[PDB]
């Protein structure tokens, strides 16, 4: 029933780069999510206290959120672009894994799912 600890943001013995196809994860595909009206559930860590959800965090082991991957791209966290999709992907499967089909929750996660993958479509060839 408690939170864990967030998702790590910040490594400095991580390597690190800043590629062009990262900058349009950043530029394109995560300010087109965040900006969206279904947005806000995704913005942040799951608050398992605050939500009244003791289980969340015995069914999820591998949180993601939006809050956790705009602090990964604005602190250059990332190696490749593969990285910061794949945590795209986590934090839709972790609402579709915990939640049902056609609540609220899911219909939000899946509208912000199409988007995402219309621009991911477009990810620009690597320079
Ligand atoms: C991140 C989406 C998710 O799966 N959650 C667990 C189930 C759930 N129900 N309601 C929410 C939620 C709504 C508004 C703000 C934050 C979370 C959530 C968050």
């Amino acid at each position: 029933s408690m939170n864990p600890p967030p998702p790590e943001t910040s490594n400095p013995n991580k390597p690190k780069r800043q590629t062009n196809q990262l900058q349009y994860l950043l530029r394109v595909v995560l300010k087109t999510l965040w900006k969206h009206q279904f947005a806000w559930p995704f913005q942040q860590p799951v608050d398992a206290v605050k939500l009244n959800l003791p289980d969340y965090y015995k069914i999820i082991k591998t949180p993601m959120d939006m809050g956790t991957i705009k602090k990964r791209l604005e602190n250059n966290y990332y190696w490749n672009a593969q990285e910061c999709i794949q945590d795209f992907n986590t934090m839709f499967t972790n609402c579709y894994i915990y939640n049902k089909p056609g609540d609220d929750i899911v219909l939000m996660a899946e509208a912000l799912e199409k988007l995402f993958l219309q621009k991911i479509n477009e990810l620009p060839t690597e320079e």
